[PDB]
Formats: C-alpha cells, sequence, structure tokens
C-alpha cells in the first residue's frame, strides 16, 4: 500500500487555530515517529490512547489538525478548562480517541514558514433580540468557530472587533466575536491534533512495518 502524505503540514505557512487545517488519511501506511522527529515535541498528551498506542495501531481513519500556536497557551487547550481556545476556536471529538501535540520548529526545518505573530478568537457570541443577552458561540467538535466567517485569517490589531447582522433565516441578532494577538517566538510554535476511529475490516490506516 501506498505511504499516508504528510507533506501539507511540512509546506508553507501553518494557519491560525481557528482555521485549522485537516488532513484525512485512509488506507495508507504511517510512521509517527519519523514524522515527528522533525520537530522538536515539547508535549504529547491522549486521551482513550496512548501516545505508545497511538505510533502503533491499525485504524479505519487517521484524521490529523495543525496550527500555529504558542506553547505559552497549553492550558487553553483543555475541554476542563473554560480557555477561550477550546471554547471558541478549536475543540476535538469527545467520542473517539485524540492526541494533542504541542512542537516546535527547528531552523533546520526551512520547508515551514513563520507567520507574523499568533492569533486567536477570545470571544464568539450571539446578541438576542432583548438586546442584552449574548449567548456564547461555542466551536462543536470538528468544526469551525461560527465566527470564522468573521474573523480574518489573522488578527490586525489586539482587541479587534467584529458583527455580522444575521438574517431571520439564521435566527436573527448579532454575531459578534473579538481577537487576540500574541507576539511571534523565535522558532514557530505549533499544535497537532490527532483523531482515530476504529472499524471492522476496515482498519487499513497501519503503522510501516
Ligand atoms: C519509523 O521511524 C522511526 C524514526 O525515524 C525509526 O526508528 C529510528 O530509526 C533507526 C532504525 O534503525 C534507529 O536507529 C533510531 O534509533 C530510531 N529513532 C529515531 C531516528 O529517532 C523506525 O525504524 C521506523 N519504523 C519502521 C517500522 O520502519
Ligand atoms: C536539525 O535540528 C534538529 C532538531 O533539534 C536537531 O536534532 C537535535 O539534535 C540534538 C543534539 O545534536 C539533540 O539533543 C536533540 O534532541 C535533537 N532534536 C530532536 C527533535 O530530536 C538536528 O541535529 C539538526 N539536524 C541537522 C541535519 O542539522
Amino acid at each position: 500500500g501506498v505511504e499516508c502524505d504528510f507533506s501539507p503540514l511540512l509546506s508553507g505557512t501553518p494557519p491560525q487555530v481557528y482555521n485549522f487545517k485537516r488532513l484525512v488519511f485512509t488506507n495508507c501506511n504511517y510512521n509517527l515517529t519519523k514524522l515527528l522527529s522533525l520537530f522538536s515535541v515539547n508535549d504529547f498528551t491522549c486521551s482513550q490512547i496512548s501516545p505508545a498506542a497511538i505510533a502503533s495501531n491499525c485504524y479505519s481513519s487517521l484524521i490529523l489538525d495543525y496550527f500555529s500556536y504558542p506553547l505559552s497557551m497549553k492550558s487553553d487547550l483543555s475541554v476542563s478548562s473554560a480557555g477561550p481556545i477550546s471554547q471558541f476556536n478549536y475543540k476535538q471529538s469527545f467520542s473517539n480517541p485524540t492526541c494533542l501535540i504541542l512542537a516546535t520548529v527547528p531552523h533546520n526545518l526551512t520547508t515551514i514558514t513563520k507567520p507574523l505573530k499568533y492569533s486567536y478568537i477570545n470571544k464568539c457570541s450571539r446578541l438576542l433580540s432583548d438586546d442584552r443577552t449574548e449567548v456564547p458561540q461555542l466551536v462543536n467538535a470538528n468544526q469551525y468557530s461560527p465566527c470564522v466567517s468573521i474573523v480574518p485569517s489573522t488578527v490586525w490589531e489586539d482587541g479587534d472587533y467584529y458583527r455580522k447582522q444575521l438574517s431571520p433565516l439564521e435566527g436573527g441578532g448579532w454575531l459578534v466575536a473579538s481577537g487576540s494577538t500574541v507576539a511571534m517566538t523565535e522558532q514557530l510554535q505549533m499544535g497537532f491534533g490527532i483523531t482515530v476511529q476504529y472499524g471492522t475490516d476496515t482498519n487499513s490506516v497501519c503503522p510501516k512495518l
């Protein structure tokens, strides 16, 4: 069989967390250890699987999400934290095994370029018709924030805010968001989210033996 193609991850400027890029793999062979050996891995944690198991099992699919992400914001990735990252930007499946990897890009990994800064959504909210009540708009597993329609791929200025008037068909009211920025680090720091699914006789994403 053919090798899983991880090259988009290694090519060009990775998106910000709320614009995470998604790679989907079926029917291919992988070597996770080899992929990760290109990076300096700072954190590698999983739910319903382990770092050793995720590198050595056969799956019906493997999903890999990737983005620029400052290591300083480690804690904001957890569901248990009610931080803006897990609330408004990026959420992994709660029903399939997952891993989250935080890594630093070495200088000798040249095909990856730095963005100007890190950006994230600090707030995504709906104003109701009473013009008073704001309802947080929590990102769903496997989806973008509804606010990706109004927040640009790079936040221009820390504290910028954004609104969209919604149609009766969309439930009326206003979608409202605010963006934050974090200074670029000496070396680019990234997050990788891996989600796996197991099937019956379709477990064809397998490690290189
Ligand atoms: C998958 O990739 C890993 C990492 O490149 C391979 O293990 C390394 O390669 C050689 C194998 O002779 C060892 O000497 C190193 O100590 C290993 N770790 C490194 C380089 O970090 C591994 O062989 C590959 N697995 C398969 C099944 O091909
Ligand atoms: C490219 O950069 C990598 C990433 O840091 C270098 O690998 C490191 O080498 C040092 C010692 O030389 C180790 O202590 C680190 O643990 C290594 N990093 C990783 C992620 O394994 C590597 O030496 C450089 N390679 C080239 C060809 O320049």
